[PDB]
Order: C-alpha cells, then structure tokens, then sequence
C-alpha cells in the first residue's frame, strides 16, 4: 500500500511506527510538519492529534492501534494470545507514564516541577518492575524481539534525556536497549533518521 | 479458563472487562477489594496497578490489553485486521481522555478545577469528533457492535455523572448508548451489577 504518516519533526509518538516501516523493511511517506501549518492542519484531523497513517486514502489514527495493525502476523506481534497481550500490556504500562509528563504545559516552572517529580519519583518504580519483569531474559515477551522491545528503546531514549543517570542501576535495560539497536534495520533507521532532542 | 478479575469497587477501569464477559457468557470470580486490602495486594503485583486478570492462576495487566485478549477471535473485536485497527483507535481515544482526569490526586480543587476544564471545555469537543466519527452510522465501526462500543457506553456513563448535559447537542450519540444498553448480555449485566457512583 500507499503509506504517508503525518506527525510533528520528532521522534515522539510517531517513532514506533517509523521503526516497525524500518523493521519490516516497507516502504513509506514520512512527512514531518511545520508548526507553522499546525493550527490550519489540526481541522482536519479526525480527533485533532497526531500522527496519523492515511493508507491508500483512508486515515488511520493512533499511534498504537496502527502499531498493532501493521505488526499483525509478523514476527513483531508476539507468537501466542497471551503473548500478544503481555505486549500489549507492557506497550500500555510505557505510555501511560510518558503520558503523565505535561509535553504542552506554557507555563515553565509548572512543567519543570512535573517533569522532575515524575522522573525522580515514578521513573525508577516504573524502571524497577520493567527490570524485574525481563530478569535474565533476552527480550522482554516470548523467545524474541516483539514491538514492545522497540517501545521500550523509545520511551526510554527520551527518559535519559531528562534523567541521564535513569539507568544507573539497570545493566539489564542497557542490555536491551542495545539489543534493539542492535537490529540491523534498526540501526540504519537511526543513523538516518532527523537528529531531534525529542 | 479459570478467571479471576481483581478491582476496586466500581465499574472504573474493570467495567469494560465485565461487559465482555458477560456478553461472551464466560464464568469469572469478579473480586472486588477495599482500600484497606490494597497495599498487601499491590505489593505482590508484578507492576503495582490493578485491574488484574488471573488467567489459571497467571497474571494479566492492562485493563485494555486484556480487554482485547478476551475479544481475540469473536464478534466483538472487528471483522477485519482494518477493524480492528479502528476499534483500537477509537478504544485509547476514549482511554486517552478518561486517563486526562486527576483521580487520585491529593491536592483538592486543583482536581476540582482540572475536573471542570476538561469537562467544559474539551469534552464538548469529543463527543463532537466522535459523533461525526459515527457519521449517522448504528455502530461505531462497521455493521455490528464491538468493544468499542461498550468502551463508549461505559465512559460516557461515568462522564454524564459529572456533566449531565454532556449528549444534549448528540442525539446520535445517546442512541448509541441505548443500543449498547438493550443488547440483551449487556442489559442483563447493567441491572445486576453492584450499584456504585463511578
Ligand atoms: O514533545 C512532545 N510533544 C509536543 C507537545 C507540544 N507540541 C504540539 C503542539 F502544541 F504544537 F501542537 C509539539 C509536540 C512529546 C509528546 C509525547 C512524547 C512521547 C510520547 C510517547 C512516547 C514517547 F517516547 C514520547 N514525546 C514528545
Ligand atoms: O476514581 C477512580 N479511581 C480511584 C481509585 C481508588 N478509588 C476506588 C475506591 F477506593 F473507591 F474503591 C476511587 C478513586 C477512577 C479511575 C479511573 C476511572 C476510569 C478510567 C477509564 C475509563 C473509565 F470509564 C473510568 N474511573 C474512576
Ligand atoms: N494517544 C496518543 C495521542 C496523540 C497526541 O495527543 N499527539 C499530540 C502530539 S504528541 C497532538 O496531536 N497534540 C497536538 C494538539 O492537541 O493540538 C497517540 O499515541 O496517538
Ligand atoms: N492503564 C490503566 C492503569 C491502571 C491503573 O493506574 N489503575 C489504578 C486504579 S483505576 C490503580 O491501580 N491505582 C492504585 C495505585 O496506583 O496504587 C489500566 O487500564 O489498567
Ligand atoms: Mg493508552
């Protein structure tokens, strides 16, 4: 098909999709916006927000549903039912808490009292029950890599660039990390992919 | 399967569960805790949030994650992998805003007041996204009820609480709710369910 995704120049929401395209090897549109035609671009949006995936004509929206879309039967998706849900889960447990943080909030003090509160209070709760869930394991579900190993990177990417020391006691996650980096395709998304801070 | 569901004392985040089972016609112990029984319980939890669904004895997380697993292969999950993709979309854009509201935050009245931000002045324009996302169609998507349907009846119920006149410019919208409600399963469930505010 015909893939044009639509969201701000940054990694952010869109990410995961971008490496699923990379991953799978399939080709796509990546069409970053100007702020500038943000305000006249939002009106035609089916929920106001971004990204979106319009495929052969037909928009798509949310960043996780069209993750799992393009993950079905693939070797991203996780091999059994309960597997399938464990990703789900894990993915869901991730974008819960990097939706806590105020990405929009004006006004400064505010939004740097919440950001340091969560990093300092809720990150490592959230990095400690993340390491206890893939022990000794190589990937965080099943025998390999599922996308819930790719959100994992992702979320954790922008994590330490707010908190670099996020890790510290955490060998296991860098190991990780790594490892989807690792990825072929991966990597050479990330080599190539716009140097944004977020 | 042995089920065991675990959840407070309310529909909340548990009730979208309880729909699917009712309407699937499954067997489940529907274990609901006090406050009181929480931290002994939360302790023992792989990531500390509830609900929670004991599969034969194997824990499951992620209201919505399991939620999905439960639909895997019935009617109520989208005919099609595109469907699917929709009913997911439409599910964490419902999701998205009920998780917006600070239920558990300690400070009152900057509760009260996010409260009456989100319920004046977003929420109108929601069920506006929504209601031309419906486009005079009988079900949310294609030509039968899914969970995303019992996902818009249960926030909708919980949203009206707080703002009665929440339907009032969407007829469409509350006829919408009465279908859900009527589906014999689900009207079953609605009359015997425990009475609770939320
Ligand atoms: O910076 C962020 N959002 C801004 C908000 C203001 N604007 C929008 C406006 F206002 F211009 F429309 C520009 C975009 C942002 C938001 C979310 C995440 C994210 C989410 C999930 C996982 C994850 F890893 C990262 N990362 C960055
Ligand atoms: O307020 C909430 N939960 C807290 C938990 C402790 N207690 C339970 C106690 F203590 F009362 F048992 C009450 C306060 C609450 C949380 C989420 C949702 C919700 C989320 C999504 C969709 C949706 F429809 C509803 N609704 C209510
Ligand atoms: N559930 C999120 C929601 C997307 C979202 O809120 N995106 C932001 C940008 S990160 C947006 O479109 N905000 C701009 C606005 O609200 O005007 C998803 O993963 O798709
Ligand atoms: N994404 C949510 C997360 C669940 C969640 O945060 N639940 C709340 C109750 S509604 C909870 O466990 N609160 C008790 C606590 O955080 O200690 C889900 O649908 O499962
Ligand atoms: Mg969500």
């Amino acid at each position: 098909p015909n893939y044009k995704l639509t969201y701000f120049n940054m990694r952010g929401r869109a990410e995961i999709i971008r490496y699923i395209f990379a991953y799978l090897d399939i080709q796509y549109e990546d069409h970053r916006i100007e702020q500038a035609d943000w305000p006249e671009i939002k009106s035609t949006l089916p929920f106001g927000k971004i990204p979106i995936l319009e495929v052969d004509g037909l928009t798509l929206h949310q960043s996780l549903a069209i993750a799992r879309y393009l993950t079905k039967n693939t070797d991203l998706a996780g091999n059994t039912e309960m597997e399938q849900c464990h990703v789900d889960a894990i993915v869901d447990t991730l974008d819960d808490f990097m939706s806590c943080f105020p990405w929009a909030e004006k006004k400064q003090d505010v939004k740097e009292q919440m950001f340091n509160e969560l990093l300092t209070y809720n990150a490592p709760h959230l990095m400690q029950d993340l390491d206890t869930y893939l022990g000794g394991r190589e990937w965080l579900i099943g025998n390999s890599v599922t996308w819930a190993d790719f959100y994992w990177e992702i979320c954790s990417t922008t994590l330490l660039v707010f908190k670099p020391d996020l890790l510290d006691n955490h060998p296991r996650l860098v190991t990780l990390r790594k490892k989807v980096q690792a990825i072929p395709a991966v990597a050479n998304w990330i080599k190539r992919r716009p140097q944004t801070k977020l």
